[PDB]
RNA sequence: GGGCAGGUUCCCGAGCGGCCAAAGGGGACGGUCUGUAAAACCGUUGGCGUAUGCCUUCGCUGGUUCGAAUCCAGCCCUGCCCA
RNA sequence: GGGCAGGUUCCCGAGCGGCCAAAGGGGACGGUCUGUAAAACCGUUGGCGUAUGCCUUCGCUGGUUCGAAUCCAGCCCUGCCCA
C-alpha cells in the first residue's frame, strides 16, 4: 500500500489524527516510522480497552512501521491526571515494575515481537537521572492558564477539589519519553489529547519534529458508562479464561455493540448492521464467539473479520444460532454459559479442598464454608447473602443461615448466577 | 542576655517573627542557632536593602548564632518570582556565579566571618543533583489553589498576565536550601513570607523542626515608591564611594527618612523624632552621615548609634551643622555635596586621556566629545542634552551643538547636576 | 490540535498604504523653582561629522507593490473559548 | 503564619451526649422479571460458632464524664478569605 493508501487504512475507525497531513507526509518518507505508546502498570494485566489502541498499533506494524512500547513504571509511579477527578494515590516503583510484567507478556496477544518491529522500554531508565536543571527546562515550556485550562484540571480547581502540585509534572515526564525515542507518532486514548500534545511542544524545545498525535475511541466498560478501566472493575481482561470472556462479553450492555464491533472487530458497518438485524442475544453470541476465539490464540490474526469468524466453522448466515460449529474451547464456552443461564451446573468446576480440623462436631457451618471456599468475604456476608436467598447447596437454594453441612461427600457450593466451587474432606 | 531578654533585642525593628513562641524556645535551648538568609545573585553588589536582612544576621551572630548565608547560585538561575508581575528572565548557572563573587565579598561589610557564626554555601551544591523523583515529592506537598492563592500569583493569573509553570517550583527549591542545612530560622524581607513558610512546611515533611520565619521590613528606594532593587536602579550601594553614598542619602525623599533611621540605624525613637525637628535637610546630614561613615570601614561597627555618631566627631546637640568635625572621609564627601549644590566644580574629578587621533581638524565635536568620555550614550543624545541646556562646558552652560572643542589644554565636562570629567590630549 | 482577540519603540500602548523613527500615557533623562528632595511646569525619549543619504527598530521567514509597521503566505508565542 | 467552613463507613454525606456499626443518596452485591442485558421493584451494604460479650471504623494524640462519632486540649490535612 502506497502512502496515500496506507494513511487510509489507518485512519479507519480512528477518532481523531493531528496534524494528519504530516502522517501523510511522513508515510511518503518510505521508512519505518517510530509509533509510540506508554502504559502505566498501576494494576497488573491489560484489558479489552487497551486492546483498542493495541490492535491500531498492531496495524502499523502490519504496514512495516516499528512500535515502541514504553513501560511507564516511573511516570506510573507519579500517577496519570487525565481522567482523574482526584489525586490518583502514591506507587513505588518497586510495585510499577512488579505490574510491568504482566504488561510485557500480555502486549503480546496483540503486538508483533519482531525486533524491527518493536521495542520495549521501561521510561524508568532515562527519567530517574532527569535532573531538576533539567525539569525546570521542560516545566518553563508551559503556562498555568494552559493547564488549567484542562477539562480534568478546571472542573477540579473550579469544583474546589485539591489538586496536587506534583499531578502538574506528568505530562512533562510523558512529553520527554518522546523526546527520549524522537517519536514520529504517539498513540492513544482520546483521554490522552492533552498529554499527547504536550508531547509536540516538548519535542520542538528538542528540536525534534513534533510527533503526530493519534487517537482512538474509548471503549466504554460493563457498567455501561464509564470508560473500561482496571480501577473501575468493568474490563474483561486479555487473558481471562475463555469461560470467563465469553460470558462478560454476552454481558456488553446493549448500547454498546456497535462500538464493540467498531474497536474490537474488524467487521464492515455493514455486516455490523445486520448483526444488530438478528437482535441483541445473537449479536452477542457473535461478538463473544469472534473475541474469545482471537484472545483464546497466542496472538489474535491481523484482523478480526467475517472470514476468520467464519474460518472457525461459524456460518456468518447463521448468525450465531450454529452454536455447536466452533473450537473445542470456544463451544464449550458458550456452553457453559448456556448451562448456567439454564440454572445448570458448570461441567468444569473449581475444587478446594477442606482440611478435616476445619471441621467441628464433624460439620461446618454453612456461612462459615463460604467463607474457608473464597465465595464470601465473611460469615456474616454468607449469612446475610443466605437471607437474600443468593447461594445454593447442590443445587438447592439454602434458607438457613445456622445451617451445618455435612462434608463426607462433595458439595457443590454456589454465589450468585455464575460463581462454583466444589468442596471436599482434605485432612 | 537569657533567651527571654535575646527575642527582645531581636524583635526590635523587625516586621514579624511568626511562629515568635517557637524562637523564644528555641533561644533557651542554650545552643547556636541556625539562621538562614539566601541571595540570588542576578545582578552583582548588594545594597541598603540588604543592610536592613544582614544587619539583623550580624545581631544574632552579636548574641552567638551561626548563621549561613546561601548563594542563590542555582535558585538565581530559574528566578525568584515573589513580586515579579512577569517572569523574571533566564540566567545561566555561570552568570549567576560570576555575580556570587560581590555577594560574599561585600556581605562581610555588615557580617561576622568568624567560622564558628558564619558558613558560606552556594545551593547549587545540592540543588543540580536532586532528582526528578526528588522533585516530585517536593512538589506533591502543595497544592494548585494554594500556589495560586498568592498575592503575585493570583494577581497574574486572574489579569491573564502568563506565568510559567517553572515559576512554581522557585519556591521548593528554596523551601530544600532549609532542609540542606537544618535552619531554626530563615530571615527574610517582607516579600518572602510565602517562601519562608513553605520552608517549614517542606522541613515537616522531611521530619525536622519547622524553622522560625523572621521577616523584616522592605526598605523603599530612592524613587520613593519602589522597594530598592538591583533591577530598578533605586539603590545605594553597600559598597558605593563615601562621595556616592553621602549624596544619594542626601536624596532619600523626605517621607521615609523615618523607615531610614529604624532599618538602617540604631538610633531610639526620641532621637529619631528629635532629628526630624531640625528639618528635612538636617536629618539627611546625620542620616548620610552615619551611614557613610559606616560602611566607610571594612566592617559597620555592631550598632550605629547616637554614641557612633558622636565617636566620629559630631555634636548630636549641632543636628548637622557641624559640617567641619567627622572622618576626614566622610568630611570631603559631605564637602563635595554641598559645592556641587552651590554649582561649583568638584575636587577631584575623573579625568579621562582622548587619543589625538580622536581630534579632527585640530578639534572635536562637543557632541562626540561627551560620548567619547562617558557622559552621554551618543552624539545624539548629547546634541539633544545640549539643547536642553544640560552640559556644561569648563563651567559654561554649551548652547552650540555643532560646537568644535579645542582639547588644547584640559576641560572639565559636566552632564547634569553631578557628573564630572576632565579630558585632555592623550596619543 | 481547533476558533477568536493580541504581539509595535525602556514599559503599556495608536497605527492608517506614502503624512512613520511611529500618537498618547508611564518611567526615565535635561531644565525652571528648590533643599543636589517633593509638587508643579517646560522640554527629551533610534544611530551616523554634523546629513532632500544609509542603517537599526514594529514576533520570525518569505512575498505583493515603485513604496510594507499597515497587505498576502507559512511559521512562532500569549489570553480567552474550546478539544 | 492568621480567620472562617470542612475531615464520618466503598464514595458523597446526617450526626444529636446514651436512641450509633452511624440517616439518606450513589455504587456495588443478592433477588424478582428477563436475554446470565437494560429498566423497574424488593433486600444487603463492620467482624467473631452463631453472641443482654468483645474488637475494628468516625483525620491524629491525649483528656472530661459512668458513657465521646458528639465535649475539651494540642497537632495534622483540605477549600475560601487573608498575609
Ligand atoms: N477503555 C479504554 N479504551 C480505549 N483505550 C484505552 C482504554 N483504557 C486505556 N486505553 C489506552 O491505553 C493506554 C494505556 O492506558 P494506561 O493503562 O496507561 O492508563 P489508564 O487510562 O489509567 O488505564 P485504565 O483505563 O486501565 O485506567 C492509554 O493511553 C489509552 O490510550
Ligand atoms: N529593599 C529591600 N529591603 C529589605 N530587604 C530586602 C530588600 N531587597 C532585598 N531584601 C532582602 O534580601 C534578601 C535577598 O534578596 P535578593 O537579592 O536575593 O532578591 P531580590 O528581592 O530580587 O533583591 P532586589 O531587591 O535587589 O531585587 C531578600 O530575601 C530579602 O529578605
Ligand atoms: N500516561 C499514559 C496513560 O497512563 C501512558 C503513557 C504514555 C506515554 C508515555 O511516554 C508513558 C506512559
Ligand atoms: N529567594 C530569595 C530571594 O531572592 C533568596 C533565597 C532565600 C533562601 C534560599 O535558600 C535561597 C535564596
Amino acid at each position: 500500500h502506497t502512502p496515500e493508501e496506507a494513511l487510509a487504512l489507518l485512519k479507519r475507525g480512528a477518532e481523531e489524527i493531528v496534524p494528519e497531513e504530516e502522517l501523510l507526509a511522513k508515510l511518503k518518507e518510505g521508512r519505518p516510522l517510530t509509533v509510540k505508546l506508554g502504559a502505566d502498570p498501576t494494576r497488573p494485566d491489560l484489558h479489552l480497552g487497551h486492546a483498542v489502541v493495541l490492535r491500531k498499533m498492531r496495524q502499523f506494524q502490519e504496514l512495516g512501521h516499528k512500535v515502541v512500547l514504553i513501560i511507564g513504571d516511573f511516570t506510573g509511579m507519579i500517577g496519570d491526571p487525565s481522567g482523574r477527578s482526584k489525586t490518583r494515590p502514591p506507587l513505588t516503583l518497586e510495585e510499577t515494575r512488579e505490574n510491568a510484567k504482566t504488561y510485557v507478556a500480555q502486549a503480546g496477544k496483540i503486538l508483533r515481537q519482531e525486533p524491527h518491529l518493536f521495542e520495549l522500554r521501561y521510561n524508568s531508565e532515562w527519567l530517574e537521572g532527569l535532573t531538576f536543571k533539567e525539569v525546570v527546562r521542560l516545566t518553563s515550556l508551559m503556562t498555568v492558564a494552559q493547564m488549567l485550562e484542562r477539562e480534568d484540571f478546571k472542573k477540579r480547581y473550579e469544583a474546589g477539589i485539591p489538586i496536587s502540585l506534583h499531578e502538574l509534572l506528568y505530562p512533562f515526564a510523558q512529553a520527554y519519553d518522546s523526546v527520549a525515542i524522537r517519536a514520529d507518532v504517539e498513540m492513544g486514548g482520546t483521554d490522552q489529547r492533552f498529554n499527547l500534545l504536550v508531547g509536540r511542544e516538548v519535542q520542538r524545545a528538542y528540536g525534534q519534529s513534533p510527533q503526530v498525535c493519534f487517537l482512538m475511541p474509548l471503549l466504554v466498560g460493563l457498567d455501561g458508562r464509564e470508560k473500561m478501566s482496571k480501577s473501575l472493575d468493568n474490563y474483561i481482561g486479555l487473558t481471562e479464561p475463555p469461560e470467563a470472556m465469553f460470558k462478560k462479553l454476552m454481558r456488553v450492555p446493549d448500547p454498546l455493540l456497535p462500538s464493540y464491533f467498531r474497536l474490537l472487530t474488524d467487521l464492515e458497518e455493514e455486516e455490523i448492521e445486520a448483526l444488530l438485524k438478528a437482535g441483541p442475544v445473537p449479536a452477542h453470541r457473535v461478538l463473544a464467539r469472534l473475541l474469545t476465539a482471537a484472545y483464546a490464540l497466542p496472538q489474535i490474526p491481523p484482523r478480526i473479520d467475517r472470514a476468520f469468524y467464519e474460518s472457525l466453522g461459524y456460518a456468518w448466515e447463521a448468525f450465531g444460532r450454529d452454536k455447536e460449529a466452533g473450537p473445542e474451547e470456544v463451544r464449550r464456552a458458550e456452553a457453559r454459559y448456556d448451562e448456567v443461564a439454564k440454572g445448570g451446573i458448570p461441567e468444569e468446576i473449581p475444587e478446594v479442598t477442606i482440611p478435616a480440623s476445619e471441621l467441628k462436631e464433624g460439620r461446618i457451618w454453612v456461612a462459615r464454608l463460604f467463607t474457608l471456599a473464597g465465595l464470601t468475604p465473611s460469615n456474616a456476608e454468607a449469612r446475610r447473602l443466605i437471607q437474600n436467598r443468593g447461594l445454593r447447596l447442590d443445587g438447592e437454594v439454602l434458607t438457613d443461615p445456622m445451617l451445618q453441612v455435612d462434608l463426607s461427600r462433595p458439595r457443590i457450593l454456589q454465589r450468585g448466577k455464575d460463581r462454583f466451587v466444589r468442596v471436599r474432606l482434605s485432612d
